[PDB]
Order: C-alpha cells, then structure tokens, then sequence
C-alpha cells in the first residue's frame, strides 16, 4: 500500500538533502520512483518525467540499461564480494584499473584506488596529500587551497573543502587546513573588468593567499574543472594555464575533481582533457557507472605515486583502506558502463547535443527578461535569474525564483533542478539524449521561465 | 591470460591495506579470487580455501547466495538507480529502514540515515553529533571520546576515532577534539586486578579524562560492544553498566559502532541487545548486506532525532547527502540479506556454533605454549600469542608470530587474520558455519600454532 510505505517513509526514513520535520509531518511530500527508460522516468502515481539532470548528473548512459544490469548479476553470482586488502583482487576491478588509466585518465596517471563515493575519494586525496608531504620530510605542507562554490562532498574534511555554506553550518566546518580562494564567475567578476582582466585578478587573489599562508604551509589545490553543484560555472579564458603555473611555480599539487565533468559529460574524456589540466590526482564518481552501483576513484599521478611506492619501503603499508574498497559487482557495472560509453561514443553524442543544448537555451533565454546569464558547456547548462540583468542585481532570495521555475517545469514534466545558493536552473541530461529532446527540455522549460516571469515581474 | 591481469594489477591498481612498493614489484604476491559458496572461496589457481574471516567480518550469511544476487539483478532491471533527494525514494529503502528499526535496532530507535562504508556512517555521526550540540546552543560541547584498539574506520575524523597507529601515521591523526580511553581488555589490566577492579579502574580512567577536558566540552563516546580489527576484546563483566552510568552523569551520548557486532554476530541481533547497552546513535554496515552491495546505516535515536527536527524547523533543511544514500540495488541486496538472516535464524546459528567455537578454542589452546589469551564472544574469536603467559610478556615484533601463524594455516586452506598492532590470530566466520567445520578450522589452526611455536620456542 503507498499510504503505509510514505507513512514507514516519514517515521522511520532519514533521507539526504531533505527538510526533517517538513518531510516527517508530510508538509514536504514524499514521492517513489518506480521505473525508468532512456531519459525518462516514472513515479508513484504513474506520472513520467524527462529527467534533465540525469539523477544528479550521474545516470549518463541513460536509465534501464539491462546490459548494466547483467552484468551486475553474472558478477553478483559468480563472487558478489572479496576483499581487496593484502594485494586481492578480481579480475573485474584489475580490468578497469587498467581501462580508466589507458582510455580515460589524461597522461601520466597511474594507480586506481576505489571507494563508493565521491565524498570518499576527496577523503583519500586528503590523506594521500598529508602522506606525501609528510613522507618528504615537509610536516608544515599540509593546507588545501579549495574555491568559493566548490562542491568536493559532504562531510567534515570534503565539506570543507565545499564552498557552498549549507555544507558547513552547524557542522563547523570549514576546519582551519582549508582555505577557499574566489569563484573564478565571470558574470559576477568586478564591474567592467574584461575577461583577461578577470583572470589576472583570480590569479592575484591567489598569489596573495598564498603570501599570507606561506607556500611552505600549503600542500594541494582542488578544483572541479566547472563548477556542477556551485551553479554550473565554466572557467574563463586563460583561467586553467594562469592556475596551473601559479600551482607549479609555488610546489602545489593539483587535484581535479572530475565527480561531476569524468566520462565524457563536457564532450571529452574528462574536464582535464577538455581544459589542458595537468594535475597530481584526480576524483572519480557519478559517470563512472552512471550511477548504476556505487563506485568512485582516487587516480594517482606518476609523482604521487612513486612517493606513495618510497612510503612504503620506508614505514611499511600505507594505513587506509574501506572494507568495500574495489567492490566486485560495482566494478562489473562500471566495465559495462565504459562499454556502452565506448560503443555508442557517447563523448562524441555529448560534444554535438550538448553544443545543441548551448545554441537552444541561448536563442530561447539570451534575450528574456527573467535571464541574467545563460552559461554551459557540453551536456552541462544553466539559466541564472537576475532582477538587473546590466547590473547583475539577484533577486532578494526569499522570492524563490529558481525553486519556482524548477517547479513549474516539474508540473509540466521536466526535472531541471533549482541548483542552491542562488536562482539557477541546472541541466545535466543524460549523454544519450537527442537534439530533439534538448527542444521538447527547453520547450517546457520556456513556458515555466515565462510563467514566473509573469509573477515576478 | 593471469600473467596479463597480475601485470595490470601490479601497474595501475591501489589496493587497500597493501605494501605499495611490494606489491608494485611483485614481491608481495597478487592474489585473485574468482568464486566462492557456503564458507569456502576459490583462487585463481583452483585453491579452495575455507575463509574462517567472512571477508573482513562481513559474508555473513555465507557466499554464493543466488537469492540475493536475483534481487539485485531485479532492482537494477527496475531501477538500479535514483538520487534520495528532497523526500525521493525506492519502495525498498522504506522497507528496508521500516525493517532494521522494527526487527533489528534496539528500543527507542527512529531513523535511518544511509552511506556506503562503516566509515562514511561514522563520518556522518559525528556530523550530527555536532549538529546536536550547535543546535542546542552547545558550541563547545563537541570533542568525541573514543578507545584506544578502537576501529572506527579509515578517514580523517574516523581514523582519528580508530585507535589503532596505523591508521594515524603520516595523515596527522587524531585530530585534536578526538580524545581515546582504555582499551577495556582483562587480560592485560594492571597486574592482579580483579574484572570488577579492572571495571573500576576503566571508570576511573573516563571520568579522570572527562574531569581533564571538561563535561562541558564533550559531546560523544564512540564504542564497538565487542572491538574488532583492535584483536576481538570483549568488555569486562559489568563494563557497560558502570560506563553508560558515567555518560548519562555528563550529559554524554553514546554511539554503539554495530558494524562488525550488527545483525547476529554475536548471537544477538545486536552487541547494544547483548550488552544491555542504551545508545542514542548507532553505525551499521558489513552485515547489513553481508557484503553483497555496499551499505551503511547511522541509526538515530529518538532523542537525537528531536533535536534534527527542531534544527530543521529554525534552520531549513541539514547540509547532508550523498549522491548514493539509499542506492536501490543496495537496499534490495539489505532486503534480501535480511530474509534469509531471518528465515534461517542465522543470530541462534551464530549463538550455538559461536558458543561451540569458544569451547573447542579453549580446550585445544587454554594450555598451549604458544597462547596468551583465548578469547571470544558468539562468532568472533581470537588467539593472543605471548612470549610469557603469567606475565603477559608479548613477543618481539620482529618475530611475527600471529603473521606466521596465518601464514601457515592459509597454505592448509584456512583463511584466518592475523590481527593488526599485536600477535593475534582472529576468527570471524560466515554465521553459517556447522559444528563440524568449527573443528575442521580449529584442527588446522592447532597444526598451524605447533609449527610456529616449534620454531620460537
Ligand atoms: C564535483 C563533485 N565532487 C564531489 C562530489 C561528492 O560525491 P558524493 O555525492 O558521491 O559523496 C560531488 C557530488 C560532485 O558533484
Ligand atoms: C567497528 C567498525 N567500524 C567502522 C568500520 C569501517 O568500515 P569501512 O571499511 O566500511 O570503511 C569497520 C570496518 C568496523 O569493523
């Protein structure tokens, strides 16, 4: 009975990112998936949505796929779970390994190591940086530069390194070793400063960070390549080759946090590719299997490593592992998901559609009078909502001008989420959608901006 | 080919608790497992092995169980995957936390909150533990007191709550609010004491760090019933009165770590049920599964889940997700694991044979040269081997007597650990396992300890 199960719902369910007391007194309704093909899926009442955020940036190679599936089973029946501790393995987690060094990490990435989620990964990247630094010999080279706006996970140290402030209240966070340089936002920069202008000024904040710290005391810098969570924020111009030579110059390490840009969501392998981003580590998640078993990735560069390798000689096993670390059937999913990556090049889908979704979304929205920016690249969009558009004036937030476009869109059909700490409508569709699915998505879409339009202005 | 995957495994994939460098070179042999039923798994040579460790505490209802590989191949047809979101959910996970606070939690038990690792659960309690307090108007009630041979997990804040050194070097653990007590193991009390000298003294300890520290300033006592990786100690007679008492006195909440103890371990459906012990927070994972999809569980209270309310209603929605909490084809893999838990009561399997364990252990090694202590409870047990017995004299490191130990019952086909920080045998078979094979394991381990003591002694 559905009454019974949100009634078992409400009493005895915890779920993420969800109002507590709302949700428990019903105020905030519960709503059940029950299915989904493609690009659509389906509720409770027998309602069906084109989901454009692909759950959360993540079922890539679409919904349903019983190839996936599948391979789940004959993995789940054959050896469901061993350990990976002491040099065990299977033949499934040696395989990807192998196929996420050769096919999609960029040059000079080396060694895997697995974990379910990308929350996870940033909390080995932390401790592999802390490691390597203090296996040098460097026991001060322990801060990590992260920005205003980063989404890097959810809990005390990767919450920390998230720059988006409903991660860190009441959990006091963020701890003192990280640090949060600017949104490199081109639309919000400084009035009348150009692009190059803007750079420059990125880059000196920076600099000057890092004169307060000491380059002595900081040992990493992360960044997603664009931002996913923090509102779908592509670098400027010259953006990456400036960092990088600010990063090399002064001995920090680079890691890119690919959870949301990994497995070919801007139209290449990953944003390190597609940007020129050489860095020491890199995060992996979410497109990894397309969120069809948990799985994520810490990828370890030549330099890391081979330090990792020293460490080891010296002070014997490096002491981190997760009992679930290399998953078996998680493992099979993800093989199955690079296969269809692989065989549908759905990189290459998500370079052609996703220039579609920019060309669409800009024709519809560039002009409209709700529509303070339209920004994106590859399968990756937003619309950010400004009650000045010149000069770039948001709406008092009470208004709930994102949540209410999102809704309105929800009424007709289509999920774009309302992206938080701001009035942004995000889309991440899956890497299988059609040109003439972007139109039917930004169709909706239209009619919802224009709806609220109408209320607000 | 095997040459091929060893060669892959050794280039590009970071395990888990393995020698970098050794395992790299080859020095440290790989080891792939390719199959596995009942209690027994299979290498890639054809091996048989019988695996008296369930993995790592975990393949609790045994390997090979199509049951639960159809129900995850059924949910990953259905849907493998959507996000918990804003009140999102699977019939399945309703289920599954209806379940785990009817049949399983201990009194007075509400909510469950999801992850994929013991370690990001206990991430997430600590999360809400200074949630509580910030909401309450407590900020500086937020240092956690943990023990020392505790396991918490393998990050920053949770190893910092692990007291085990391995988990510390190099990554700057413990982190400064993590403060550790005693390690309430008998054997090695104060020279004389009697158990409820030894309870005394543990209380003493407790209150002489809270008096240190200041009650005001601590919010948390983490505890595993029964500790684990730190050499299967079980809590003196009396422990958990006396300690429970101490942390009501302060105002203290109690979080039982249930993740090895959880789901019928000790031939009760909890260590919290086996002990008596009230806590307000507990963590599961491991055999909430049995390892077959990974899943977490943080288990609130009804008081703390109050306050989570409360905290809600005054701040809006808590700052806490991942992407993965509540994955479908985990829950269904839980949902199924709990069937035949239940079906084939595996808790009364685990009481009599674990029950049967303790006696065969005690009558081949309560006498034996080599053997310190014989310990256990339920299904867990271990052998601490001693340089001398009476005055609990370890033996030099160097030596690696419990490594040699394991080593020689793996080469007769029995996988049991040797325990990390000490020379301890463990033992924590499927739940399934007869009678009989507790002999067949016992009788390989008695030939494994005489060879060993044949060249120490
Ligand atoms: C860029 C980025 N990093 C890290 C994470 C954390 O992933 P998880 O939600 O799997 O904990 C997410 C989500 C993300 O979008
Ligand atoms: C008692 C206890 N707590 C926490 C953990 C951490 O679990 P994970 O290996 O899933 O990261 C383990 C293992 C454990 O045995």
């Amino acid at each position: 009975s559905l009454d019974q199960l949100f009634e078992e719902d409400r009493a005895h369910f915890m779920h993420p990112s969800t109002h507590a007391h709302d949700h428990a007194s019903g105020a905030l309704p519960g709503k059940i998936v029950t299915g989904g093909k493609g690009i659509r899926i389906e509720d409770h009442q027998g309602r069906e949505y084109i989901d454009a955020f692909a759950g959360l940036y993540c079922v890539n190679i679409g919904y349903g796929r019983t190839e996936v599936a599948d391979a789940i089973y004959e993995q789940a029946k054959q050896l469901a779970y061993y350990h990976t501790y002491v040099g065990h393995s299977t033949d499934a987690i040696i395989e990807l390994s192998s196929r996420i060094i050769r096919d999609w990490a960029p040059a000079g990435m080396k060694k895997v190591y697995y974990g379910m989620s990308g929350s996870d990964a940033n909390e080995t990247q932390i401790k592999i940086v802390w490691y390597y630094n203090n296996v040098l010999g460097r026991p001060n080279k322990k801060k990590i530069i992260s920005r205003e706006r980063g989404y890097h996970g959810s809990g005390i140290v990767t919450g920390s390194l998230t720059g988006l402030p409903s991660f860190h209240q009441h959990f006091d966070l963020p701890i003192d070793r990280v640090k949060h340089t600017v949104c490199p936002h081109w639309y919000k920069a400084p009035a009348g400063m150009s692009e190059a202008q803007f750079v420059a000024y990125c880059v000196e904040e920076l600099e000057k960070l890092i004169a307060r710290e000491g380059a002595d005391t900081i040992a990493a810098f992360i960044a997603e390549p664009v931002m996913g969570t923090g509102g779908i924020i592509a670098p400027p111009q010259g953006y990456w080759e400036a960092i990088q030579a600010v990063l090399r110059k002064h001995d920090i390490l680079l890691i890119s946090d690919e959870v949301v840009c990994g497995f070919g969501r801007l139209g290449s392998k990953m944003g390190a590719q597609h940007y020129g981003i050489k860095p020491d580590l890199i995060t992996v998640a979410k497109g990894l299997t397309s969120a069809y078993a948990p799985l994520s990735g810490v990828i370890v560069g030549e330099k890391v490593w081979d330090v990792i390798e020293k460490g080891s000689q010296e002070h014997g096993p490096m002491g981190h592992g997760w009992t679930y670390s290399g998953h078996p059937i998680c493992a099979a999913a993800a093989l199955a998901n690079l296969d269809i990556l692989e065989r549908e090049n759905l990189t290459g889908n998500a370079a052609d559609v996703g220039a579609y979704l920019q060309q669409r979304l800009h024709e519809a929205f560039g002009a409209h009078p709700l529509v303070g920016e339209v920004r994106g690249v590859g399968m990756l969009a937003a619309l950010e909502f400004m009650a000045d558009k010149d000069a770039r004036t948001p709406f008092d937030p009470a208004l709930k001008v994102g949540p209410k476009v999102s809704a309105a869109a929800l009424e007709d059909g289509v999920i774009a989420r309302a992206m938080p700490h701001g009035d942004i409508l995000g889309f991440a569709p899956p890497l299988v959608t059609t040109r003439a699915e972007v139109d039917e998505i930004v169709g909706i879409v239209k009619q919802a901006v224009d709806e609220v339009a109408d209320e607000v202005l």
